[PDB]
């Protein structure tokens, strides 16, 4: 869009995660889709994936980009299954003090086989993001009832179908099927958004992926049936 703040804020978000290239941390969720997969909508925390610890304090230190003023780094939780900081800092552009927060989950971690580079950074494929972006809206042991599933899902099914498989195709299917139940459920939330309050129609995009959902998961099926003819 951007503002002068958000634009701040996403330098620093890349050269912090441009930093942790020669580490094995993976970054995952929405901004990965943002920094990654040209994501349409602004997203302002860091989460990774990690199989072991690092020096995150040194390198968010030494990864600070010219601009930027570094206050302070809270460690929130820094545990053997969770790591939780909040980054303070201000810029030349405005004193006022914002936060960036980043998060890591260990042995979480995906196979180094598992793992993009898109410009430089490490990042998690986009089959995982769907699937972990329906364990939280949908099908997880604890959802959650955030309106930035349903635009980063509809975004999905919109611009990356290919990387839907039949049973994320199911399930996106599955959580789809009642676009009344979906509005109803993110109405509240999508006004509240600033992230979403002014760039989203709710009842298109619900609509829409329901919709989506339908053909992605028809054409694979589609595609099985004739694989299975031509097998023979």
């Amino acid at each position: 869009s951007l503002s002068e703040q958000a634009l701040n804020h996403e330098k620093l978000m890349r050269a912090i995660v441009k930093n942790l290239a020669d580490t094995p941390m993976v970054l995952k969720g929405e901004t990965a889709l943002y920094l990654g997969y040209g994501l349409n909508r602004f997203s302002e925390d860091l989460d990774f994936d990690c199989h072991k610890k690092i020096n995150l304090l040194g390198r968010v230190k030494s990864a600070i980009p010219n601009g930027i003023i570094l206050n302070d780094i809270h460690i929130k939780k820094d545990t053997d299954s969770v790591g939780r900081y909040m980054v303070r800092y201000a810029t030349k552009d405005n004193k006022e003090e914002q936060t960036l927060k980043l998060e890591i989950s260990y042995r979480d971690a995906p196979k180094e086989s598992e793992v993009n580079v898109i410009e430089g950074m490490r990042i998690a494929k986009i089959e995982r993001i769907i699937d972990n972006k329906l364990c939280a809206c949908f099908d997880g042991e604890h959802t959650r009832t955030k309106a930035r599933d349903l635009f980063d899902l509809h975004f999905l099914a919109k611009h990356y179908e290919e990387h839907f498989n039949l049973d994320l195709a199911s399930r996106l299917k599955d959580f789809s099927k009642d676009p009344d139940k979906l509005v109803s459920d993110y109405l509240v939330d999508v006004k509240l958004d600033a992230l979403l309050n002014q760039i989203m129609d709710l009842e298109e995009t619900a609509l829409e992926l329901g919709v989506m959902a339908q053909l992605i998961h028809k054409k694979l099926e589609k595609q099985s049936h004739s694989l299975n003819a031509l097998q023979e």
